[PDB]
């Protein structure tokens, strides 16, 4: 499986895959 989160900045080892929308703010939708 894979896993995503919503993060302001991806961590190093994750692939950001578009936009995360969270309370309204711009986030990376990040996945390893
Ligand atoms: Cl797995
Ligand atoms: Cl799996």
């Amino acid at each position: 499986a894979f896993t995503c989160h919503c993060r302001r900045s991806c961590y190093s080892t994750e692939y950001s895959y578009g936009t995360c929308t969270v309370m309204g703010i711009n986030h990376r939708f990040c996945c390893l």
